[PDB]
């Protein structure tokens, strides 16, 4: 039956400069014009991937690492984090002055504006400081926040707030998520609905968070540099993205 692949975005379609790949352009190319369906599986929000989607004209896609599956243009399946449990972390992170963000498929949010921490770590991301709507969650799906503080502060939150799970990406900021879900469910969502088969899925992935996700397709593709945790896990494993990983990848398949 029909084949279909999911990729993430870093290091596997952008590689370090975040930069999309002339083989890369053309890998999706055949890829389509050969009747295989792509798509993609990332654990970014779908804003934050817009140009990607709109260089490769992908319009399904599995975001927030699940949470957020889009079929052609249309909201197949979303789970937002529960309201009540946003509104506690926001006031409990505001009596520490912790500032927080907030994440919806559109957009992003600051319960404080002009605050160091959040200038320091968003600039690093390249991005400005979020516009600052401390209710932003009251009538908004909030799939994701931003927990601005350091290390040495978490153990509160992550004690308070089970049903959440932390995952710290700078120094003064961690990301705060759902604990079910992800980009596997997300996946098998879509393949229901398109009717194709666990053997007929590929993956493409790079860092730990793809490994659910390549341990779940019928072929799991790591890449070149990938962590070797990842690699473990996969079936195959290719150049770098910086190689024509992705070209060579769906090469050595025979999906082109």
């Amino acid at each position: 039956g029909r084949k279909i692949v999911f990729f993430d975005i870093d290091g596997t379609l952008l590689d370090e400069q975040k930069q999309l790949p002339l083989s890369t352009i053309e890998a999706v190319r055949r890829l389509k014009q050969s009747g295989v369906y792509v798509a993609i599986a990332t654990g970014r929000a779908p804003f934050m991937f817009e140009h990607v989607r709109k260089q490769l004209g992908i319009d399904s896609f599995v975001s927030f690492n699940g949470q957020y599956v889009v079929f052609e243009g249309n909201v197949l399946y979303k789970q937002p984090l529960r309201r009540e449990k946003v509104r506690a972390l926001t006031e409990e992170a505001h009596k520490n002055g912790h500032p927080l963000v907030f994440m919806d498929a559109e957009k992003m949010r600051a319960s404080i504006g002009d605050h160091p921490h959040i200038h320091v770590s968003m600039a690093s991301l390249k991005f400005a400081h979020p516009p600052v709507d401390p209710l932003y969650y009251e009538n908004k799906d909030i799939y994701q926040a931003l927990l601005f503080c350091r290390a040495e502060e978490e153990e509160p939150y992550v004690r308070n707030y089970p049903e959440f799970r932390f995952v710290r990406w700078h120094d003064v900021s961690t990301d705060v998520l759902p604990a079910g879900g992800s980009k596997a469910e997300g996946i098998r969502m879509m393949i229901e609905k398109l009717g194709i088969d666990k053997k007929d899925v590929y993956a493409f992935g790079d860092g730990l968070n793809d490994i659910e996700m390549l341990s779940f397709v019928g072929t799991g593709v790591a890449m070149g540099n990938a962590h070797e945790e990842v690699k473990r896990v996969a079936d195959f494993v290719t150049k770098p993205v910086d190689k024509e990983g992705i070209w060579y990848g769906l090469k050595q398949l025979q999906l082109i």
